[PDB]
This record gives structure tokens, C-alpha cells and sequence, in this order.
């Protein structure tokens, strides 16, 4: 198929079977729209982690004479590439413009469950391993070793130690790299940031494009890291000569354990780029804080009607935070780095000071007899010490050689497949939902309980150009807590775990309830690859032409974009409201664990039917129901109307084939009914005339009602003045509401945020012309 | 089931290999099941609940 | 009442012999209170309800 | 009701949670100390069962 | 077209060759297309102008 | 007006990491400015007019 | 020949056919397969000249 095609189906009968055809197609979409290896890389990665959802807009009006409009072309976009704070060294308890006091945590556990694995095939070493295991010795099984090559993987020690520490694999050969790849997917992302290129609570600050520069910070109070000891083989072996001590890594593992771990990596590949991410991605995460270099650069202003200001009022005091540092890893917390192939005067080629077991030791000495340990990445590997500056090219491109390597050994197309569709569930991170309300007519007062227009979570910093009436927020230190307190996920699970950096001080306050959990990966499986004990999956050298880092990334980010659109759409047939995503979403109203319970059905039959992943790693509600309303912020005066939507209608519409055409709204014989009301003094009050609201059913049993309710209950949001048109003519009546009479919700998206979506790219720094076309 | 199928396996019991440790180590030894599937080993010789 | 302690795999498993920890912790109806039952739950479902 | 019957089961028990770190920290009541995780002081790998 | 045919080659990706440079040294190395097709890979994959 | 600096081919491969300069240079539409486009030409057409 | 079996096979050692050590500091030891396989490896694929 093509996207001409599947923007002329449209929803139809059972949805569930629709919208999972759909999101394959667009996934195999995805995999060949665009060649990205042909472009600059920055431009490849805007292209990849920031994809655009083109459509057209425009309204009807009721008497028009010699009406002129433009029917242009937006772009519509989603989610935060990163995120803007207050700087680390800040006293003043003053409220910035823009910056955050805090951030999210998405703390993200270890899965029960493990990523089965799949056959592979013996290497000859491994063959004759094999041989030795399954026969008395002969020799006539030594086939395949030689001592020809110093220092190699094919001497009789190699077989020894195959032999000896994994006999299991040995038996029975197989693998699974699936864990690994999804952390790299997710290293990617964070570092780079996908989404709309908004980085602030503020919904006008914008990020120009991908950094340039990177600045790593230490946090011993909010990092989670992982210890490290470092061997020689020699010394390794050596310590379980006398019995079994405490904490032992040497028997082979099968099901993989949080706790202790251990890596036996040849002494050619640890001076590889890839090894320290091989360190990290297998690791707790993260073991440092990832900045951009300076804000004032990247980051803009976007006014109302696409006014760009370059430096906003206060980038001097604003740290601008990577999305890897709203994200919480629990990895492996203890790894025994074993080098094979070493002699006794072996030196750590990074950090200095550092010392291997059995290797060069502290004054001049060789067989050093302590096995250090150290406490998290940045220990060892200088490139990840404190205050380092890094060009970004440079970190991913140890990354991109390990993604390569990977993907063209070791691992199959299934498991990098099963990586992107889980990693989609952590790609993107989306601000509290802002809504507003049209309020009601003069003539229904007396028969509503919510008359006065209102809005929430209406956040926006900039002065240039006119301010929307709509966005009343004032970012205080409660409301600031809320809002951070309302961040979702692609699914909906928002996060009751945050971190703050302010004054001198570093806080982080991690709950016991996550957002999800991650599988491990088998390390024995990673070391046995290393060694060449398996034969390699394919012979190919390069991935450009197949499962690609950056195409992968893409696929990632449209799959995360997609379960975003797709849980905005169950969560309207679900009839789940937006509040219910709020930081007071347990002390407002009972609906909340009613909707919990029937948008999680919708939630996991999408995760089962598609991703084929255990749900629960994925989607949970153990952070909605253990919400933290903190102190004060008062819910704003209106009715649990809208649905829960984090995507613009376009990007739903995309996913969805819902229609919204022109073609629905009425222009031009007897469905309406008269409503009658009365007082005691039996004097009719109301006499209308009303229609009545399609029920679910007969929106399943005929789509084209959805996008006629569309067109019925909707209309454009003012900007200056909180009077809608819609207001003057129409009210909704529900009868079995004390008070009958209320107005409409109309999730709220912001002029500025508009205005990001008048050029094809995320790019706005001077020559970007955002005001609408022709007027 | 990884775990039955190498606890069901040939092999030559040699001094090469880790499969002679059930005899020089101890009959409980982890070095060819994992801590996991010697703890469940009879457990997964007869599967039931 | 009955009594309880708690301990991490990591601890647990190095309280005995080699490591290793028993394969069978079910006892004879007749002694329940004779030794002391043993249940292995992941980290991930200690916060369950 | 619940006060009025009595019942009898296990006696001992031993919690073994997998997947932990020798900080990790008993999530419900305070001043609970798991074997190998994070002590009474502050300390990692506590020793006491 | 030379450059094309070995980036479509299958190779053992073995430490003794340089094959394995891709891996050991970086995924942007020259020592097997040399510095001209590493340059030019993506462009010869899918020539158009 | 455009900005141009001159390198000779080992000058220009000599200012990157591991030498190999990157392989694709064509800038998004929308920001031609916002990276450095590069030509390479071989030394006997440079004299042509 | 061999060159090219250790380039495009995990090795083996039945790949060591035509090398030897008979002769001292001759084109036809070890070593010199490294350099083979080291600096030369796209024309051992594609041998043109």
C-alpha cells in the first residue's frame, strides 16, 4: 500500500482488527519512505526523531459574501525533545520564564520475564568444544584450534575456557540481543530528543535542532549507577580456586539476574569505540546527566503569529536537559569485566588510576592482587568524567559501530523489529495536557452548574507578540509540581517520581511504583558473540542497506507517535476524561478508576495484538493510581468532557483514518426534539429545540456519526476574547445531570505551538517565516 | 525447558570440560544448569502444581 | 503468628554451602514448623498489592 | 469472622526477592532491614537476617 | 562498482583480517573500500543524480 | 554572498576524527546555512574556465 | 587463497593450506598473511590489476 491509500479507508467494523493493519503498514512504510544515509547527518536526524504529519485546515461560515481564505499546508508535530530547567547554581526562589524548578523521572525496572531466545549455529572452535563435551577425548576432535596466531580466540585455552564456564551454550546455542537493542534505541533518542522540538513546560520555547555539544554532570544523590571490577582472565579464575566466595559470577546463566552479572570481552575489542556503550546499555541507568552546552543558541521564542525571538529573557540561568535524564534504567548492578587475552603487565587504556586485576598494578608491579571495585561509568572512562565537554558526532559514534556490529553478527531482523516496537513505548515525552471551556450561554445561567469560561494548564512565556487569552497560567512553585506531576508516556502512565537540582543542592525522590519494566540481556550471549563462538548471523558488514541505527530510530519514533494517537483514540471510545491524568486525578472524582479500568482492557489487546510483548512492562496503572496531589492548586471550574488526546486531531487522523472532511458539515427532515423545561410557577423556562448525541454504538455501527459530532459541537477557538461563536447558538443538555446545561471542553494546543507547524522542518532560528500564508 | 533438555543431555564426564564437576565439585553444582536450574531441577524433571 | 526474614538472592544464596541454596523446601504435613519454607518472588512483584 | 477462626500454616519463612541491589530498601514498614540490602546505618549489604 | 561489490561482500568479520576493523575501530573506517568508497558508500548503494 | 575555504584533499581529510570526512553533506532545504557544503574536484579540472 | 579463506570463514584451521615456516624470512610464513589480510583485503576480494 501507499499513504494515498490509507488516507481514503477510514475506520470501520471491529476497530481492534483495524488499527493494527494499519500500524504495520505504516511501520513497513516507514521502513523505505526515505533513504536517510544520502542526507547530512543532523539533517537525517531531524528527518528521523521529528517526522512532520502534513494537513490542511480551514472552517465553514454560515452567510459568506466575496469570503477570501487560504488553504495552506501545516505540519503538525508532538512531544518534548527536551527539556528546560533552572540552573544547577541557582539561589533565587524568583520564578523563571520557562524554567522548570524540577523534572520527570521515568523510572523504568527489570522485567520478570526473559526474551526467549533463538538457535544459532557453532563456530568450528565451538564445534570441536562441542566435540570434547559429548565424547572421551581423542583426539581426533582437536580440529579446529591452532597456536599459529599469538594471542588469538583458537588456541587450547579458549577451548578451555568455553569448556569450562559456558558448557551450557555450548550444549544448546542460542541467543536473543533484544534488551541491548532497545536501550540503544532509547540511548539514541533521548540523547538527540525526539518529538516537536518544544523543550519547556511553556509550549512556545523552542529548540532549533540537534546540539552540537554535550556537557556530562556527576550526580552521586540522583544518578543510578552500577559497580565495576575489572580482570585478566588469569586472575578472574584464580579467585574460585578455593571454594565459592560471596557474590559469584563464575556458573553460566540462563535466566539473567539483576544483581551480578559477567562480561568476558576479548582484549582487541576493548579498545573498540562501542565498549563503553556496550557498558552502558547493560548497566543501571543513567550514571550521568547529560546537558546541552549552552541554551542560547538552540533554543527560541515563537509568538502567536510566528514571531521568533533567539534569545529568550532568561537563558542565562536555564540548564537545558537531555531526555536521557528523565529516564531512570534498572540494569544490572554489579559486572565483572573479565579481558581474555592479556598478560600481567596489562594496563586499563582509560581512566588513569584505575587498576585491572592481574594486570600492571599502582607503583610499577604486574599481577595486581586487588579486584577494585568502582562505583558507576563515570569511574573508568575518562570520556565520561565530570564537567566533560563532547561533540555529539563523537558519543554516537561509538554507538552507531555497536548498533552496526549487532545488528549485522549477531542479531536477527525479528529481534531488532521486537526492540523498536518496545521501545516505542518510552520514545516520547509529552507535557500536561492543557484543555479550555467555552463556558455558557446568558440564557441557560440558571440550569448550569459550570457558566464561566475557564482553562487549564495553559502555559505560555512569551511577550513579543500578543498573548493568548486562554493561556492564564503562572508558573508557581505548586502548579509548577503539578504540571510536571501531569507529564505522560506514549500509553498515558504518567511518572510520581521527580528530581530537582536548585541552590547547591541535588534531590531526587524515586517512588517504588514505575512506569514500566525492561528485559536484561544475557551477557554470556554477548561474550560468546565476542569470542566468535557462534557462527555470525550474516556476512554483510554494513547495515545501511538493512536495519540501520537511524532508520530504526525512525520507525521507533513513528511506532511511539503512533501508540500516543492510538491511545487518544481508545481513550475517546473509552470515554476516559482528561482529568484523570492530572496530579489531583485520585482526590477529584471516582470516574478516574472506572475509566483506569476500562481504558487498560483497550490498552493491553493493542499491546498483545501488536507487539506481542508482556503487558505490564509496558503499560501499567501502578503510577496513575499512587498519585501525589502535593499541596494546594485548585482544579479549574469544568466538566470531564474531553478525552485524553496528547496528539493534534492531523496526527490522530493519520493513525486512525478517522475523516474529517468539509463534507460533513450541514449546509441545507425531522430527527430534533423539542425540550421543555418548567418552573414551579409553571412558566416554561427553556421551549428548544435539541438534537440528540449519537451513542457508541451507532458510531460503531456507522462512523461517518463520529465525524458529523465533530462538525456539530465544534468550533475555532478564539484568541483575544473568551466568547466562542458556538456559545451563542448551541449548549449541550444532558438530563441526567442535576443541572442540565454546560458548554464544550476543546482540548487546547496554543497559537505558538501552531506556529512550529507552518514549515515542513523543526528548524526556527532567523529566516524561518512562521506567520500564515497570505494572511 | 532448556534446563530438562541439558539435564536429559550425553555427555563424556571428562576432565576437559565442566560437565565433570557434578563429580569433583559436588552433585550440586551450578556449573552446568545455572544456580536457577539446579535449584529447579527437580522441579522441572516432573512438572507439576 | 508465623516469623519471617527477608533477604536479597544474592544474600540468600550465600548463606550456604558452595552457594546453592536446597532444591526441595516443601516439608512433611505433619511438621510444618520443622524447617523453614523459602518463596522466590522477582522484584517486580514485591510492589504488587 | 476473621477473629474467631484460627488456622495453622507455615511456621518460618524465608522472603528471597530477586533482582535487587545491596542498597535496596524494604518499600513497606520502616526500620525493616532486608539481608543484604541497605542497613540500619545507611550502610549497603547488610549482614543481620 | 568495485566499491559496491565488496560492501556486498560476505566477509567472516574475524580479528585476523581487517574486516573486523569495522567493529574495533568504527563504523566510518576506510581500511576495506578505502578512504574514497567509505566516502562515497551511501551514494554508490543507491547511485542517482 | 558565499563564504569558501580552500583545502588540498589531505589538508581536508586530515581536520576529521580518524581522517574520513563524512559521507553525505547535502543540507535540509530549509537551513542551507546552517552547515559547510564541500566540491571535490580533481586538480586538472580546477584550471579549467 | 588462504588469505581469502580467513577472510570470508571463521577460521579453522584446515584454512592453513600453502603457509609455512621451512624457509626463513620468505613471502610464504604467518606474518606475512597478516599483512595480507591487514592492508590488502579489498584486493583479495576482487583480485584486478
Amino acid at each position: 500500500k501507499t499513504l494515498y491509500n490509507y488516507y481514503s479507508e477510514g475506520p470501520s467494523t471491529p476497530i481492534m482488527p483495524h488499527l493494527v493493519n494499519r500500524l504495520r503498514g505504516l511501520d513497513a512504510l516507514a521502513k523505505v519512505d526515505a533513504t536517510l544515509s544520502k542526507v547530512d547527518m543532523n539533517a537525517a536526524y531531524i528527518f528521523a526523531l521529528r517526522p512532520t504529519f502534513p494537513y490542511s485546515y480551514g472552517y465553514k461560515q454560515r452567510f459568506s459574501n466575496r469570503r477570501l481564505t487560504t488553504s495552506a499546508l501545516c505540519y503538525a508535530r508532538t512531544g518534548l525533545s527536551s527539556f528546560l530547567t533552572v540552573d544547577k547554581t541557582y539561589t533565587s526562589n524568583s520564578p523563571l520564564k520557562g524554567g522548570s524548578r524540577g523534572w520527570p523521572i521515568f523510572n523504568v525496572g527489570v522485567s520478570p520475564h526473559v526474551a526467549e531466545p533463538h538457535m544459532r549455529t557453532l563456530s568450528p572452535i565451538g564445534l570441536e568444544v562441542f566435540n570434547l563435551a559429548t565424547s572421551q577425548f581423542s583426539k581426533t576432535l582437536l580440529t579446529a584450534s591452532s597456536k599459529v596466531f599469538t594471542q588469538s580466540l583458537y588456541t587450547a585455552d579458549i577451548l578451555s575456557i568455553f569448556g569450562e564456564v559456558f558448557l551450557p551454550h555450548v550444549m544448546q546455542p542460542v541467543s536473543n540481543y533484544t534488551p541491548i537493542l532497545v536501550r540503544a534505541l532509547l540511548a539514541l533518542i533521548h540523547i538527540l530528543g525526539s518529538g516537536s522540538g518544544n523543550c519547556s513546560l511553556s509550549s512556545s520555547i523552542f529548540e532549533s535542532s540537534i546540539p552540537q555539544f554535550l556537557t556530562i554532570s556527576h550526580s552521586t544523590n540522583m544518578s543510578n549507577r552500577t559497580r565495576y571490577c575489572l580482570h585478566t582472565w588469569s586472575a578472574y579464575k584464580d579467585m574460585f580456586r578455593n571454594g565459592i566466595p560471596p557474590q559469584s559470577t563464575f556458573p553460566p546463566t540462563l535466566a539473567p539476574e539483576g544483581s551480578s552479572a559477567r562480561i568476558l570481552i576479548p582484549a582487541a575489542l576493548v579498545t573498540s569505540p562501542m565498549f563503553p556503550w556496550l557498558l552502558v546499555l547493560v548497566s543501571s541507568g543513567p550514571q550521568f546527566f547529560l546537558y546541552s552546552k549552552d541554551a542560547s543558541i538552540n533554543t527560541v521564542d515563537i509568538g502567536s503569529r510566528g514571531r521568533i525571538t533567539s534569545p529568550i529573557p532568561d537563558v542565562a540561568h536555564l540548564d537545558l536537559h537531555r531526555l536521557w535524564n528523565l529516564f531512570r534504567f534498572d540494569g544490572y548492578r554489579y559486572i565483572d569485566v573479565v579481558i581474555v587475552g592479556v598478560d600481567r603487565d596489562y594496563v586499563w587504556p582509560y581512566q588513569n588510576g584505575v587498576y585491572v586485576h592481574g594486570g600492571k598494578g599502582p607503583k610499577g608491579t604486574d599481577n595486581y592482587e586487588n579486584a577494585d571495585v568502582h562505583d558507576g561509568i563515570g569511574t573508568i572512562f575518562s570520556s565520561f568524567n565530570n564537567n566533560v565537554n563532547v561533540q555529539t558526532s563523537d558519543l554516537l559514534l561509538g554507538l552507531s559501530t555497536l548498533w552496526n556490529h549487532i545488528t549485522t553478527t549477531y542479531a536477527t531482523e525479528e529481534e531488532v523489529t521486537m526492540a523498536i516496537k518496545i521501545a516505542a513505548a518510552f520514545a516520547l515525552v509529552y507535557p500536561v495536557q492543557p484543555i479550555v471551556y467555552s463556558g455558557c450561554s446568558r440564557a441557560l445561567y440558571n440550569h448550569t452548574s459550570y457558566f464561566q469560561p475557564s482553562s487549564e494548564n495553559c502555559y505560555t512565556t512569551d511577550t513579543a507578540e500578543v498573548k493568548s487569552t486562554w493561556d492564564t497560567v503562572e508558573l508557581s512553585v505548586q502548579v509548577n509540581n503539578a504540571m510536571v506531576l501531569g507529564m505522560t508516556l506514549p500509553f498515558g502512565q504518567p511518572t510520581v517520581s521527580s528530581a530537582q537540582w536548585f541552590n547547591n543542592i541535588d534531590k531526587a525522590e524515586i517512588s517504588m511504583f514505575k512506569v514500566g519494566n525492561l528485559p536484561l540481556q544475557n551477557l554470556d550471549y554477548l561474550s560468546l558473540d565476542m569470542m566468535e563462538f557462534y557462527a555470525p548471523t550474516t556476512g554483510q558488514l554494513y547495515d545501511i542497506r538493512s536495519d540501520s541505527l537511524i532508520s530504526s530510530a525512525h520507525r521507533t519514533v513513528n511506532l511511539g507517535i503512533g501508540y500516543t494517537a492510538l491511545a487518544d483514540f481508545f481513550a475517546y471510545l473509552a470515554s476516559v476524561p482528561a482529568q484523570s491524568f492530572y496530579h489531583n486525578r485520585m482526590v477529584t472524582s471516582p470516574i478516574s478508576k472506572q475509566a483506569y479500568s476500562v481504558y487498560e482492557r483497550f490498552i493491553e489487546r493493542f499491546i498483545d495484538d501488536f507487539v506481542g510483548w508482556g503487558r505490564c512492562d509496558l503499560f501499567n496503572l501502578d503510577t496513575l493510581l499512587g498519585a501525589k496531589r502535593i499541596a494546594g492548586v485548585a482544579s479549574s471550574p469544568i466538566p470531564w468532557h474531553c478525552s485524553l488526546q496528547r496528539c493534534p486531531l492531523p496526527i490522530i487522523m493519520h493513525y486512525t483514518g478517522l475523516h474529517f472532511g468539509q463534507e460533513h458539515i450541514r449546509v441545507r427532515v425531522e430527527g430534533l426534539q423539542q425540550i421543555v423545561l418548567r418552573n414551579d410557577q409553571g412558566s416554561i423556562v427553556l421551549d428548544a429545540l435539541g438534537t440528540a448525541a449519537p451513542s457508541r454504538l451507532a458510531v460503531k455501527l456507522d462512523w461517518s456519526r463520529l465525524s458529523a459530532w465533530y462538525s456539530d459541537t465544534t468550533c475555532a477557538i478564539p484568541i483575544s476574547d473568551r466568547v466562542m461563536e458556538i456559545v451563542n447558538y448551541a449548549a449541550i443538555w444532558d438530563p441526567t445531570q442535576e443541572r442540565r446545561a454546560t458548554g464544550f471542553v476543546y482540548t487546547y494546543f496554543s497559537p505558538n505551538f501552531l506556529s512550529s507547524f507552518n514549515v515542513s522542518e523543526p528548524i526556527f532560528n532567523k529566516t524561518i517565516n512562521l506567520t500564515p500564508p497570505y494572511d
